[PDB]
């Protein structure tokens, strides 16, 4: 029922200027290795790719990275066209612009250190009002196209001249950023994803649903583990990636406000999120207001859970709103808060296996130059019980050694950092056993 | 009427051959656009029913004959001696439908209904929380016969070892009096919740307050079949869908646990099917909610996770 039209699909290459099929699609579209393809999604919008086989792939889904999904307008799930696109040709001249605020605290020659790399003699297609993402200097920049010669969409040659006139835009409201928390940014985590995944899917994305039906969706999701698990990161990426209204509420937050005046608060909360439902309610530490068991006691303690069991059971309406908790296991949190039409869903975020830390490592380095001699595979292998938590800090402890014996002696601080500079240099394995080491 | 997921309710305005006939191939059948209100003494048959209930039946047998005097013949007890229970403990774990039973007894008498919540209750401040309860028990008794539902009770009164608040205590003994409050006219009872005798205030137990106690075990195999059927009964089943198999699989579930395995078979075959084909997000058109049928298979992923 159209031979063309494909569901969104995660990616499996990185790369803004690939979307991949199955080859039995590229057949039966009559498609070729490195296509050109013409990708037409929703508000109108359309895109310009290359289209790769992917025997993981299913017939129908279509895997493309968020920088695509989002030039698209389409999140996972939703379903886009595409035709193919060989009438493309190489570009004359082509404008493009930083979105502000990813350009905000470097100063320096973007185009040397993002666009030059970026494009050159790749062939990246491109389609005017694209807004692609280039990774450098420790950090992520956005560029819009504004104009390409030979509109609306070109090929980037080696002989396509690119302007940057100095003046950056500032972002569109519906233009998300792409420095926002995705499912790309987690890693380890799969089995409980998809769970989550398929678990909010039809109420958050398909509240007419339940308008016109009489099930009930799953209410509250528990999230188990110890900290650093990314619990928050994953509650927050299913929110961003199902275009669902995000609150977050923490524990230690709402426990500090004066009696009273705590409860207040949960309850404006709750209030808010249905206000922009489908939304997701999202406490932190949970059991820093719910911990009944044996260890509860005060007037004001338990007035405060009684207060969010209350607000739990209240939920249930139009569109949905659900409500994910974290805690580091059961026996933490208040029984009450088990009782079917709360909490009733739970999922167990482990400790990474060595797989999980090897991806969680390539997430937390994306934005940084590494140098060849830096094995990721041996340093995933060497931090057995770590989560996610300690391999950021890993990093971000690597990154910070490998700043304070380069540039740091050269001394190029404390001015207007250059990003020329950031971007040359380049973390060392040697840069991460120090970390490795302390 | 049954069917995509949720039963309509249709009203004969008028028939040709008045004021009954047989509705036969040819009788002919308009159904003019307009959707009527609903009028205040036509109760919906979406409301809880003892036919919505499964498992209990012994269980049934006693809270119903309990009941059955002061609530649908008050003016007896205006012209007797004799006291009927006053106050009846339900006893089992979460989601055993300790509340669907008092809410269908109450449906299912004519009688009125006041649910009464714990954490909501004791989320109040100190003070308004009571004043809560008394506000509460005072409506119940304006529109006796009446039947008050203390849901998580134990959320109220611990008191046991447990117990511990210039607060707490206070809430307790105002439940206490309020109970021993009641007697008069058309009579209300009083239903309360808990998962055992333990949890509760032993006071609460001083005959003229919860005299009566009715244990709400997990159901047999037997009861989970006829709780399937029950929480199935709006939807389209492939002839491959097997609630005996189904029924026999889930040995220790209560309702609440059954219930939401129907509710989740049915959401995986709505993820499959329609899903896929993309039909949602607008405003979901009944023809298609009743094609979509929901398979073996689709249990099978719900008994599975
Ligand atoms: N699975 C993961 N993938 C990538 N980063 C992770 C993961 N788990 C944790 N992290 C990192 O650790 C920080 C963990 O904190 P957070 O997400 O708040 O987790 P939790 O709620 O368990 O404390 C995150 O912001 C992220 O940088
Ligand atoms: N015996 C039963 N028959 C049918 N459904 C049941 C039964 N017991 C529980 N359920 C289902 O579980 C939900 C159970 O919640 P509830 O009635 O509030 O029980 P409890 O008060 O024990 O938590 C009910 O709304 C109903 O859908």
């Amino acid at each position: 029922n159209r031979p063309n039209r494909l569901i969104v699909d995660e990616a499996i290459n990185e790369d803004n200027s690939v979307v991949s099929l199955s080859q039995p699609k590229m057949d039966e579209l009559q498609l070729f290795r490195g296509d050109t393809v013409l990708l037409k999604g929703k508000k109108r919008r359309e895109a310009v790719c290359i289209v790769l086989s992917d025997d993981t792939c299913s017939d129908e889904k279509i895997r493309m990275n968020r920088v695509v999904r989002n030039n698209l307008r389409v999140r996972l799930g939703d379903v886009i066209s595409i035709q193919p696109c060989p009438d493309v040709k190489y570009g004359k001249r082509i404008h493009v612009l930083p979105i502000d605020d990813t350009v905000e605290g470097i100063t320096g020659n973007l185009f040397e250190v993002y666009l030059k790399p970026y494009f050159l003699e790749a062939y990246r297609p491109i389609r005017k009002g694209d807004i692609f993402l280039v990774r450098g200097g420790m950090r992520a920049v956005e560029f819009k196209v504004v104009e390409t010669d030979p509109s609306p969409y070109c090929i980037v040659a080696p002989d396509t001249v690119i302007h940057c006139e100095g003046e950056p835009i500032k972002r569109e409201d519906e233009e998300e950023s792409l420095n926002e928390v995705g499912y790309d940014d987690v890693g380890g985590c799969r089995k409980q994803l998809a769970q989550i995944k398929e678990m909010v899917e039809l109420p958050l994305r398909h509240p007419a649903l339940f308008k016109a039906i009489g099930v009930k969706p799953p209410r509250g999701i528990l999230l188990y583990g110890p900290p650093g698990t990314g619990k928050t990161l994953i509650a927050r990426a299913v929110a961003n990636e199902t275009g669902a209204f995000f609150f977050l509420i923490n524990g230690p937050e709402i426990m500090s406000k004066l009696a009273g005046e705590s409860e207040s608060n949960l309850r404006k909360a709750f209030e808010e999120a249905e206000k922009n439902a489908p939304a997701i309610i999202f406490i932190d530490e949970l059991d820093a207001i719910a911990p009944k068991r044996e260890k509860t006691h005060g007037e004001v303690e338990r007035r405060i859970v009684s207060q969010l069991l209350t607000l739990m059971d209240g939920l249930k309406q139009r569109a949905h709103v659900i409500v994910m908790a974290a805690t580091n296991r059961p026996n933490s949190i208040d029984p009450a808060l088990r009782r079917f039409g709360r909490f009733d869903r739970e999922v167990d975020i482990g400790i990474p296996d060595a797989t999980g830390r090897l991806e969680i490592l390539q997430i937390h380095t994306k934005n940084m130059k590494l140098a060849d001699d830096v094995d990721l595979e041996q340093v995933a292998n060497e931090t057995h019980g770590h989560v996610g938590a300690d391999l950021a800090a890993l990093c971000s402890e690597a990154a910070l050694q490998a700043i304070r014996k380069k540039m740091d002696l050269i001394d190029l601080e404390d001015e207007t950092i250059d990003a020329e500079v950031m971007n040359s240099l380049a973390v060392t394995m040697d840069d991460f056993r120090w970390a490795l080491s302390q």
